């Protein structure tokens, strides 16, 4: 599913991501824009053999099981395919565990490089939230 900008904002809010760990809803929408261009079916293979999955490009080395990342863990206790669903629940619950891990949203490279420090409130402008 390719979400609209305000549509994704509303879904993230209902699922409790807004202001989670102090990160406003605009931060989460901006991260999704630059990680996946709002496409739940996005995938990206990394040089180490791990793969990134879904709207927030969550990685198989630590967070989900895909059966093809040797030595990896599955700390969200889910198949990586669950992160590709039109329903964003699995992606949201796993993101909550990642952003509590120690480095905050710096865990998302696209967030650090393209959202951090910017006018992120622009991502939710106009939305009936
Ligand atoms: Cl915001
Ligand atoms: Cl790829
Ligand atoms: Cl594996
Ligand atoms: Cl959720
Ligand atoms: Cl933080
Ligand atoms: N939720
Ligand atoms: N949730
Ligand atoms: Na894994
Ligand atoms: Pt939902
Ligand atoms: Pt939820
Ligand atoms: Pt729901």
């Amino acid at each position: 599913k390719v979400f609209g900008r305000c549509e994704l904002a509303a879904a993230m809010k209902r699922h409790g991501l807004d202001n989670y760990r102090g990160y406003s809803l605009g931060n989460w929408v901006c991260a999704a824009k630059f990680e996946s261009n709002f496409n739940t079916q996005a995938t990206n293979r990394n040089t180490d053999g791990s793969t990134d999955y879904g709207i927030l490009q969550i990685n198989s080395r630590w967070w989900c099981n895909d059966g093809r990342t040797p030595g990896s863990r599955n700390l969200c206790n889910i198949p990586c395919s669950a992160l590709l669903s039109s329903d964003i629940t699995a992606s949201v619950n796993c993101a909550k565990k990642i952003v509590s891990d120690g480095n905050g949203m710096n865990a998302w490279v696209a967030w650090r490089n393209r959202c951090k420090g910017t006018d992120v409130q622009a991502w939710i402008r106009g939305c009936r939230l």
